[PDB]
């Protein structure tokens, strides 16, 4: 009967029971920690809205989509049998009010999704949507789905440690280096004398440190580093100083390290090396008034810099005297709790004190910039990041979803594998089936290609399956086997490499094998659980011509009630990591909804991407789209005599009417304005030809983000002669793009700090390579911080202006070097 266990550990691609790898029973504490939440979540949650996941936002239905509205009136066509007939409908009638405006629950035709609950119409992510892309609310009068189907199975010494020495199996002097740690601030460090480098160095050597037993703070990690020499570090591992018992650590440890290839999440980790045949171990032993005015300036331009300006001992001095006027200020509370002295008891008391009286912090409005930098690597108290996630539990379903990648990658920072953050992930993804569906393959990802990660994050995935009920668990089991018995097929396919004639007739081969043998024919689509793909399409499957030869894969809509010819596109790729993809997609998104909150629509393309495996993905195709690069070479041909008016020519010819032509150039300066303001701000910028695309119907959009003289960004002739200029003009348009452009980047301003910690901790726990200081401080000069709002436009401005005085150099630049 424990078979259910062996199926999970195959959902997770992890076993959790497995017990090789530790050095405690931390991970097993934390299993039996989350059975409390798992069952709390569970059983407070209404069956009947969980099973059609409503989902709903609560934000104002912005300009762009009131000015589409035919005054104060919306058409929804409903379906029975084979009868359609449409209904007028006001933005704030019910579901409810329009079941009884003619028990039966209504569902989107083609989709896995449902308009019902107590919100207006106006409210539904579907049909604001619609209106988005201008489109009708088709819908089937159905019955409502079973819950049934979504049932669950039921001291004042001074510290010391004794280095007794390195292992290492196999294999010109090195130095042992321990640090007191808490969130990156090096409390104190010792030394070890530096031996000769060989397969084992002793040392039998006892390390006093200067801080004392009661002055370790919870969350402190002992840091062992191996230096040899002119030095380098070659090897870490960490060790919670405090357990998840509040216990002081005692006795006999042998440490499995990890090697190395500044800041990486990945260098924070309480995991042990489990490959123990060819990695360093390490031996070691445990035994053990009110104030006047030039200061208030000072305090508040300290309160006032951006979330990466350094503070200096004077800074910190001055926070901490003020502790109680800083308080009042939620902004000061990242600079604040950074000038704690944590590796000092008293304090910490002082500031626990300090946090019990948080009248401010629990009243303010949430800022989800300030909380995030309170769950960054820069913070190890629990308390501290409690009144974090506290902040976070007020957050709309909605606007999880928006976060839900950077907060399940901000759980790489958090000190022990049981955290409120984990708990909160925990709960609001059995509370809503979206964002459950997410979550596991959000988790699973990290499982997949992170031994740093995947023991953590394997027992958070195993808790919520344990609670998301039957139903998600047949679907997860079933997109697993998918994509487990297509990924097979892809490095299968790479192995026998331009693209083979017989080779297409190997991949249609195995894929109608496949058909048969154990393949579900049914399955949701893993970036859009909303649509059930069916069936495949043989005819349609092939190899794309890029090197590293990735499934261009067609699905029919396993939905009959689909209102639609079109199959589902899915690209399978292999070889690059898609998790760098995922995290400037997310960000993208997060881009556009700010957007949103000044009424804009700068219409991006963030396509679909997860990362299911490892080093291999899944990416969803935009229908009748196509390179800007193939535009060029179909006009000029292969070696690219760039010219300027060959793409609004291309437009022009997918263009059907003059009516379709007119919102086409629309929808380019639009999203134009969008990808060169979002690229710049990110420094992805600087892009090769062939990695951008445009939709037949003008919509422009990067892809490939994960594929990392100059330029700011993209802004080449044949964009401009959509905008009726070249070399040296000025039209209608090109005025309202850079009307928008200049816009949408003082409007990204007003939201500096939140895109800075995004960077931040985007480069920290997705870009595993250089993330130095610098590398991180790049936004602040993009985003221009402390610059007032003139001259930062005339920054963007000038950026503009250095595309338009560069035409083709960098295009062209690019051809000598990925073509030739
Ligand atoms: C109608 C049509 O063709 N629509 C498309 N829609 C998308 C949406 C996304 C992507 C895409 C995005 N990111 C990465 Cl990393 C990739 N990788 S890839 O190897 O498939 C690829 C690398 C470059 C290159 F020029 C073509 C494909 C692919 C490609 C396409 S093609």
């Amino acid at each position: 009967s424990q078979a259910f266990q062996r199926q999970l550990t195959a959902l997770i691609g992890y076993d959790v029971t497995d017990v090789s790898n530790v050095h405690d029973d931390e991970l097993e504490f934390t299993r039996r920690g989350l059975v409390t939440p798992r069952m709390a979540e569970v059983a407070s949650r209404d069956p009947k809205l969980y099973a059609m996941h409503p989902w709903v936002t609560s934000k104002p239905l912005p300009e762009y989509l009131w000015k589409k509205i035919a005054n104060n009136c919306i058409f929804i066509v409903i379906h029975r049998s084979t009868t359609s007939q449409t209904i007028k409908v006001s933005p704030d009638d019910t579901p409810g009010a329009i079941l009884q405006s003619f028990d039966f629950v209504l569902r989107v035709c083609g989709r896995d999704e449902y308009l019902v609950g107590e919100t207006p119409i106006k409210n539904f992510q579907w049909v604001r949507h619609c209106l988005k892309n201008g489109e009708e609310i088709h819908v089937v009068l159905d019955t409502p789905p079973d819950p049934a189907l979504d049932e669950v199975r039921k001291c004042d010494r001074k510290f010391r440690v004794k280095i007794r020495g390195i292992d290492i199996p196999v294999l010109l002097t090195v130095f042992v280096e321990a640090n007191i740690q808490h969130g990156q601030q090096v409390l104190c460090q010792r030394r070890t004398s530096p031996k000769p480098f060989t397969e084992e160095v002793l040392w039998n050597v006892w390390l006093e440190f200067s801080i004392k037993i009661k002055d370790l703070p919870k969350g402190a990690l002992l840091n062992l580093q191996i230096y040899c020499g002119k030095v380098q570090l070659l090897y870490y591992v960490n060790l919670l100083l405090i357990d998840h018992r509040f216990l002081l650590r005692r006795g006999e440890y042998v440490l499995h390290m990890w090697q190395i290839s500044s800041f990486n999440a990945d260098k924070l980790t309480s995991a042990t090396n489990p490959d123990k045949e060819n990695s360093m171990s390490i031996s070691i032993l445990l035994d053990n008034a009110e104030m006047p005015n030039q200061l208030r300036k000072q305090l508040e331009a300290i309160i006032a810099t951006d979330p990466l300006n350094p503070l200096t001992a004077e800074d910190k001095e001055l926070l901490w005297h003020f502790r109680y006027e800083s308080l009042k200020h939620p902004k000061a509370y990242p600079k604040l709790f950074s000038s704690v002295k944590w590796g000092q008891q008293e304090i910490v008391a002082k500031t626990y004190q300090l946090l019990a009286r948080r009248e401010v912090w629990d009243q303010s409005a949430l800022d989800v910039g300030l909380t995030m930098q309170l769950l960054d690597c820069n913070f190890s108290d629990e308390n501290v990041r409690a009144i974090a996630v506290q902040k976070l539990e007020s957050l709309e379903d909605d606007d999880v979803l928006h976060y839900l990648l950077q907060l399940v990658q901000a759980v790489k920072f958090e000190p022990y594998h049981d955290s409120a953050l984990a708990r909160f992930l925990l709960k609001r993804g059995l509370r809503n089936k979206r964002i459950g569906h997410f979550l596991f393959w959000f988790l699973r990802s990290e499982i997949a290609q992170s031994r740093h990660y995947q023991q953590r994050f394997a027992v958070i995935l195993e808790a919520y399956l344990r609670g998301c009920g039957t139903a998600m668990l047949h679907d997860f089991t079933q997109q697993v086997q998918v994509i487990e018995m297509l990924q097979k097929v892809t490095l299968d396919i790479k192995s026998l490499s331009d693209v083979s004639s017989q080779v297409i007739s190997q991949l249609k081969q195995k894929l109608e094998n496949l058909q048969n043998s154990q393949l579900p024919e049914s399955f949701r689509v893993p970036y859009d659980p909303g649509l059930k793909a069916g069936a495949l399409a043989i005819e349609k499957c092939k190899v794309m011509a890029s090197k590293k030869k990735p499934l261009w894969l067609e699905f029919k809509c396993a939905d009959p009630t689909a209102l639609s010819n079109e199959t589902i596109g899915i690209i399978f790729k292999h070889g690059d990591d898609l998790r760098q993809d995922m995290l400037i997609l997310q960000i993208l998104r997060i881009m556009e909804s700010i957007w949103e909150t000044e009424s804009l629509d700068l219409c991006l393309l963030p396509y679909g991407c997860i990362s299911t495996g490892d080093k291999i993905g899944m990416i969803e195709i935009v229908k009748d789209a196509t390179t800007i690069a193939k535009i060029q070479q179909s006009t000029v041909g292969n070696t690219g005599a760039f010219k300027d008016e060959v793409l609004n020519h291309w437009l022009k010819e997918k263009s059907p009417t003059e009516e379709k032509f007119q919102a086409a150039v629309e929808r380019f300066v639009y999203s134009c304005a969008g990808y060169c303001v979002a690229t710049f701000v990110l420094g992805i910028g600087d892009r090769h030809n062939d990695n951008i695309m445009i939709t037949e119907t003008g919509n422009l959009f990067h892809i490939d983000f994960g594929h990392i003289e100059r330029v700011p960004f993209v802004l080449t002739p044949d964009f401009l002669f959509v905008m009726g200029t070249s070399g040296k003009k000025t039209s209608p348009h090109f005025q309202k793009f850079q009307d928008i452009c200049v816009k949408a980047y003082l409007a990204l301003r007003h939201h500096t700090n939140l895109l800075i910690i995004l960077f931040s901790m985007m480069l920290m726990t997705g870009m595993p390579q250089l993330t130095s200081k610098e590398d991180i401080e790049y936004i602040r000069d993009a985003l221009t911080v402390g610059k007032n709002e003139e001259d930062a436009k005339k920054y963007f401005l000038d950026q503009i202006e250095v595309c338009r005085d560069k035409g083709w150099t960098v295009q062209f630049n690019w051809f000598l070097h990925l073509v030739l």
